[PDB]
């Protein structure tokens, strides 16, 4: 029974806290364990999800979240349609309007170390990149963050209050480490 | 008791699955029996929301989907109101933007065939003519295509993973052989 | 029990038979007998709801369907914000867009006698005028129709086959001849 | 048992009335005794949401209505996100589109002795400073009102129907006198 | 605007509140005016909707708190159905266990004098007659209450909670003397 | 365009008039214009629903309003679980406190008539009956009547409250007739 | 930001952490602090909503999680509505079968200690006095234990998960050494 | 892609689909893949459901379904609650009224053979077992059935539809051979 295994569910949407229950028992680790993973993927799904919802009503198509073959079957079906190059790890989003995927990232490194830890893996980045932090930087391809000025803040704000929380129970220090 | 009667109840939204219950009763079929046409119905049907969905929020006026006596009197209705030439079989939407009847399709063949199939029949084609494919393809009067290049896009998606899903239960070269 | 009063509860919204209701009671009716201005009051509340609706979200104020005093009290806070002539008899809306309220009518005669019915008893007609007509027809002040052209061609689709389903029961002459 | 204290309950909308029990509560007052300041907070938290309401979906950040400590919290987040100095006194909201505070008032003076009031407090007027009234004047910073002419009409309309709604009842005049 | 139009908006349930305007309202009476006679409907639609409700779940027909025509329809109906006279004037309630129709009655004289107004109107008192008070007494027909000890207390609780609040805004003198 | 399809629209509940179209329809007949048996099977579903609903809370199985197929699965369900001869035509219920199937009838002539009319079609009436009828008699095999004297009460009283509604609109003598 | 009050938010229901809050907060504490007492008046609330659940639908009143004032005008109101003394402290429910208040405790000392603490205070003892334990066991007045074995097995099963989830957590023997 | 996978989705209710995926997974297998045994847990936990069902509104306390951890927990809590025997395998619910926890069982063998396979599994077979099967059989542990005879109908007429929509789609022969 860990401090942050409570922090998260008290935190996050119970729709995003479930399916990071999924996701992580679908890949192997325990939430009541790897809470530390478990604080990411809720963070990590709940900026995803304020991505798609920043820009038009429906101009993304959500990736992440998903079952493994259910997503990957969206995939295949996008790249049919528009006609873009299958990605190699599962993408998070993919934006009609820019015809390309979207890998969003969140760390605590700086943009550099994690946008290197995304690109290579990438190989063929034929697929957008974005990262962002709890510090409040953003690394994106081409500088081309894809979303509105004032979209981008509010995630930020987001990810930065979610931190403060975190140091309110001296949780935070133990998250800055796992990573 | 068939595989894709299931396939058609889980998979299609259960308003859109009533609906084409009710259509295809009432032009004489049995969803338990004619089943491919159950499934296509069901598309035609969502393909047709999605259509009205796509563009401004009141742009078009669903046709299908609407009792037949209910949707000729909105047919008389529009065409009273602005001044338009009544159609000869039942159209399935009005751009109140364009000024026009919309006639949509979704076929196996190519665009050109199912495109021929429609545009005899409409006879005096006073009323566009827009057809969707499982492959990804659409042809339209005069190719104005009426709605958004990211609207069509979602369509295409939403029909190729229908078609990914048969052929994950070996339901999809039946579907294939029907039209 | 009268034929009429059904096609009214089966036609119109819960909502908004019961304001209709409750407005004729107040000046004296009953929907029972007076059923033909049963009808009208509630294709008029329709009317006016809808148009409130076309446009920006919250464009308009509606003052038809409310309460005798807290209509006025409304009426009064409009007068006393932006600065216009306080009105003789109450009127339907107040577009924030173009300041000024706006009186709205459904008639059965063409739209010069509606017209000419409404300009006079406004006598000091500061506020707009906007007529409609279950032919399809709209006479409003200076030619200025303040909404879209889409969203009034809604209307007008909406009261024909408002039209449509009289005549199917044979209650649309004793309509006519009641204005 | 007040007179307003029931003025209030049936006035407001009861989330806005359980906010403002709670602000009051927590610094201090009785909703059952300082009752002229519990309609005064309803108001203004009222106005505040109606303030955010207006403009863009996701522009503004409600700062009024939280909890002491999480409101706080927000305003970090906020500053750190962007890079705004620290509010002295608590701001009421944050807009995204001018990345600025804002603080919103809601006097029976004149706009002038509420904004003088406000101003030396704020001392570093690093935050935007936004005055309403019950006449249906407004003072603002550098005369920038931040929103559309319409969505703050809409405000004082409201701001007026209260007023109104108060003298029914010989409230209003103990309202004046109480700030 | 009345203390007592509030305290009777806030203190009884939304749907009683309306009932009780439209019966004021058919009866020729405004609930702005003759504020008393709108809490002692409101109080009388509540005891009896708290009677209905004691007992066994399908036990009672609720005859007040329905239209007029609509009311007598029912009250045919069910003597149609058994073979009970028909009352003179429309009861409350009728008691299937029983086979007989309830009078109820909520006064603030002694249960004496208010049984007295009600006996000689009903003149052939076949249908049954019950009595509340404010006080907490009761006169019932024969000595039956019908109901259980505990759901009359229950009723009577209710009746005295209303009356202290009351007291708390110094309006119960002025409800005790329009009786 | 038929007064009754109305009345029968407005009178009953829309689930049970969506059943009835369904039912109607899957035996070869208009609501639209077959209208008095619309309003007989509506009033049918509506009376076995109110039988269902006396006595225990899962006392009964509802077998009408089902779909043919599924309807009769239940039925074999039932048979191989208890023990009980199949029936022969579809029955309405299940007594699983008398371990006996149910056919309710609802007649416009006597008790007798219809008794007569249902027990020899059912040849070996191993399952029982129960008539009733819009003047208020039941008749019933064994004379028992299964539910509670107060259900049944209900049941009547509603049955005859929907004969004043159709008198009310000169309907009832059409549908006297019809039987 | 303790571990606790993260297990409260997440252990108790909405609603009852949000009324302790409210009681924390009327009698000066901080449930942000004083944490254990926190835990504490959620499990006493929730240990009398099932009390008040268990027995009859009607059979009691709850007196805990009102308001101060409004919990004492229901006491009155009940004191005058049968006749019992009224009580010196709060009492927590009213039994209407029993025609007498409950006092509810939930202790971590034995049933004596916590039974002696309050029999003293209740002084007149004319009001039953019901104690639990997170051990299992329960002293009452005259070993009447009101409610049926079943409801209060029930209470204390859920008393002891709540004691093992604290375990988990390592936050059981804090909340131990604060009675 | 399985027939039964679908017919597993479109048969029972999502709850207990998504609390049977959950099992499944958490016990390492794919519902994608062990399709019977898919089927089989949904059955089991839908008969564990309509028999915590049956009998009193809080009678029975449910152990299936909740996650291994909590489900323990619950039957600690219970153990020491009352004073049973802590189980050796995880039971499926507890009788309050009868103070025993009860090992519910669906199988496609005879009564005796499943019998078997539980009881020596139990050991010690302090707590009751509860058999029942797709043919209508069930053998309880004292010939006890704990349920009314009305209860235990309906779970058998529902497991033999289930067994009968199995056959429809010719999936009933691999369901027999699994077990
Ligand atoms: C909106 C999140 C967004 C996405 C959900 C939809 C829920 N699910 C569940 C499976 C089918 C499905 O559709 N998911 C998750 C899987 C893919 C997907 O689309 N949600 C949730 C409510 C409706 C909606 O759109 N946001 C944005 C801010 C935080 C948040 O919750
Ligand atoms: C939205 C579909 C859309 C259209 C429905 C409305 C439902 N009905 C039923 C009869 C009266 C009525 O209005 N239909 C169908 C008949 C004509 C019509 O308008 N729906 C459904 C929810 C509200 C709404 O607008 N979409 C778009 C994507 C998939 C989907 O379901
Ligand atoms: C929307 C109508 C619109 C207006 C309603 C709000 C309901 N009421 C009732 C009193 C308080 C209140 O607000 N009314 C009526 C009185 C003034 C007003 O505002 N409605 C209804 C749902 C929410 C909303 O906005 N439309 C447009 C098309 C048809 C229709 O029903
Ligand atoms: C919308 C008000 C607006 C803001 C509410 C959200 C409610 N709460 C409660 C705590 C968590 C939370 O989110 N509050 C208040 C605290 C900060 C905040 O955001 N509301 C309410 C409904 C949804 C929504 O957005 N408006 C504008 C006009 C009047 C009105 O009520
Ligand atoms: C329950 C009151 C009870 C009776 C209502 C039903 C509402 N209406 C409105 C017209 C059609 C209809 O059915 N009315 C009033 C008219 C006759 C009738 O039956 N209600 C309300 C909720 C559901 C229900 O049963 N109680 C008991 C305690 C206080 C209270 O509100
Ligand atoms: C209750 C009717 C009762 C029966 C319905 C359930 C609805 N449906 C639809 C298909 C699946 C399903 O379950 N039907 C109809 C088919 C068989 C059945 O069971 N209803 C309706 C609400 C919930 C419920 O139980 N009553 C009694 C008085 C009038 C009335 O409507
Ligand atoms: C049921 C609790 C019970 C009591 C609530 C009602 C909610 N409120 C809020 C104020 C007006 C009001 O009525 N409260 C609390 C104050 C007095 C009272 O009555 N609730 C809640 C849902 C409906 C209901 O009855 N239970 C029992 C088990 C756990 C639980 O939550
Ligand atoms: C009722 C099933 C019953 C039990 C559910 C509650 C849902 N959950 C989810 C976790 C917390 C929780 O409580 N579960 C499952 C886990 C233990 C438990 O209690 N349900 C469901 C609705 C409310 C309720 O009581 N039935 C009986 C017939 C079929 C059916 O679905
Ligand atoms: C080809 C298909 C799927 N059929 C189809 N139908 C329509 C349509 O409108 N049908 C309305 C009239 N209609 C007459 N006879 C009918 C019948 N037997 N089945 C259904 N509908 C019938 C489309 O618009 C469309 O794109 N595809
Ligand atoms: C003047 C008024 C209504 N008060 C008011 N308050 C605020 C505000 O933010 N208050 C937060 C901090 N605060 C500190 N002490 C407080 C206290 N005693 N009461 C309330 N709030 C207190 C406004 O923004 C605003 O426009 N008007
Ligand atoms: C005394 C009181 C409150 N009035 C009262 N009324 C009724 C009642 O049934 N009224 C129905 C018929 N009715 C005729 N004229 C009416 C009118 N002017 N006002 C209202 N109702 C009128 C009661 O049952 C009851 O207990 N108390
Ligand atoms: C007499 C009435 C209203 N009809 C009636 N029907 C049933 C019934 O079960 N019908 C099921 C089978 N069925 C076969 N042919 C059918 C057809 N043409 N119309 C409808 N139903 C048909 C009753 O139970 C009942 O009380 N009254
Ligand atoms: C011991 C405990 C948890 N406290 C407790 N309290 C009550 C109760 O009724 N309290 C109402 C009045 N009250 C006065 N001062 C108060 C204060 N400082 N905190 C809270 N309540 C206060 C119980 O009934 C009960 O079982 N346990
Ligand atoms: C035989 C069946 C369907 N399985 C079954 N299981 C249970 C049960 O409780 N299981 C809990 C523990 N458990 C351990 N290993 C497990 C595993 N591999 N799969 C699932 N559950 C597992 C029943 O109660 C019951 O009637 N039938
Ligand atoms: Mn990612
Ligand atoms: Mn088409
Ligand atoms: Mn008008
Ligand atoms: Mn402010
Ligand atoms: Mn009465
Ligand atoms: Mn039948
Ligand atoms: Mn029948
Ligand atoms: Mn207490
Ligand atoms: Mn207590
Ligand atoms: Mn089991």
């Amino acid at each position: 029974g860990s401090h942050m295994e409570d922090f998260v569910r008290q935190c996050f949407n119970p729709m995003i806290v479930e399916l990071a229950e999924k996701a992580m028992k679908e890949y192997g680790e325990d939430p009541k364990i790897e809470t530390n993973k478990f604080a990411a993927i809720c963070t990590h799904l709940e900026v995803c999800f304020m991505y798609s919802d920043g820009g038009s009503k429906h101009r993304f198509e959500i990736i992440e979240g998903r079952d493994r073959i259910m997503a990957w079957t969206v995939v295949n079906s996008i790249c049919n349609t528009t006609g873009v190059e299958k990605p190699k790890f599962l993408p998070d989003l993919y934006d009609y309007k820019e015809n390309r995927f979207i890998e969003i990232g969140v760390t605590r490194r700086e943009v550099h170390i994690y946008y290197l830890e995304k690109a290579n893996k990438i190989k063929s980045e034929k697929t957008h990149i974005h990262i962002f932090s709890f510090t409040g930087e953003e690394m994106a391809t081409k500088a081309d963050y894809t979303l509105d000025e004032e979209s981008r803040a509010r995630i930020k704000t987001r990810l930065f209050t979610i931190r403060q929380e975190m140091a309110s129970r001296s949780l935070w220090d133990s998250f800055r480490q796992s990573e």
